[PDB]
C-alpha cells in the first residue's frame, strides 16, 4: 500500500542517515512474538513514524538514545528498551552491545531488528536467532518491507 | 488534577528544568479552546505520548525537531518543529525569535506556551497576548495545570 511505501522510505531513510553519520541505532520490528515486556522497559511513545523522530531518538547522549527503539505496526511503542544480550560465540567479540542485543531479541522472539554500527556505520539485520551483516540499502528496504508488512 | 495529570505535568516542568539548566532553547504549545490544526500541520507530526525524556530529545540543537515549536493537544504531543506566527507588536520586537513567536500564537488563540530562553535559562510563558518572564518552577506549575487541565 502507498502509506506502507511511505513508512519503508522514512525508515530506510532514517537507517541510511544514521549510517553515513556512523549513529548507532537500534530498531525492533514486531511480528507475532508479542514484545510487551520489553516495551514496558523503555519509555513509553506510542508515536507516528517519521525520519526526523527516528533520528532524533538516537542522537548520541540524548535520554533515548540508549536501547531499542520498538515499532508496533505503524507506531513507535518505545524507545530506550533494554533487550536480553546473545551470549552466542557466532558475535564476533569485537561486535558491539547493540549487536549482542539485536541477536538477544532474534533468539526469544520473531522479531526483525535493524542496527546500525557507530563504529563502521554498516547495516545489518537479525531474524530466527541469526545476524546477517553488512546489507546494502536496497536488500533493507527489501527485507524491511517483507518482515514489516509482508509486501 | 488527577494522578495522570499530575504526572504529566512533572513530565512537562522536569523536562523545560533540564533545558533551562542547559541553556536549551524550548518553545512548548498548550492548545486549549482554539484549534491549532494549521500549525500542527506545518510541523512533524507525532500523535506522541509525554514523556521528559521525549520533550528533551526533540529540542536538542541540531536535529531536524528542535527548528520550531512543539505542540500539544490533550494528553499528546501532535507534532514537533511548527510555525508559529511572529508578533506584530512594535513594543514586542524587545526580544528575539522564539520569544517573539511564543508572543505571536498568543495574539491568535487562547493556547498556553512555555519559553525557556537559550541565553539565560529563563522560564517565560504565553497567554492572551501577555508575556510574564523569568518566572520560578512553582509558577510555572502552577500554570501549566490552570491552562492545560482547567
Amino acid at each position: 500500500s502507498k502509506d506502507e511505501e511511505k513508512l519503508i522510505q522514512s525508515v530506510s531513510k532514517a537507517v541510511q542517515y544514521m549510517a553515513k553519520r556512523r549513529i548507532g541505532a537500534l530498531i525492533v520490528f514486531e511480528k507475532e512474538t508479542g514484545l510487551q515486556d520489553y516495551i514496558e522497559t523503555g519509555i513509553a511513545m506510542d508515536s507516528n513514524i517519521s525520519q526526523e523522530l527516528l533520528i532524533n531518538v538516537f542522537i548520541p547522549n540524548t535520554p533515548l538514545h540508549d536501547g531499542a527503539m520498538i515499532i508496533q505496526g505503524t507506531k513507535i511503542a518505545a524507545a530506550a528498551s533494554y533487550l536480553p544480550l546473545s551470549d552466542s560465540p557466532k558475535i564476533s567479540k569485537s561486535l558491539g552491545t547493540r549487536h549482542r542485543a539485536a541477536v538477544g531479541i532474534s533468539e526469544v522472539s520473531d522479531a526483525f531488528t535493524v542496527i546500525v554500527s557507530e563504529e563502521t556505520g554498516d547495516i545489518s539485520v537479525t531474524f530466527d536467532g541469526k545476524l546477517r551483516r553488512d546489507i546494502s540499502n536496497e536488500i533493507f528496504e527489501e527485507l524491511l518491507a517483507e518482515h514489516w508488512f509482508g509486501t
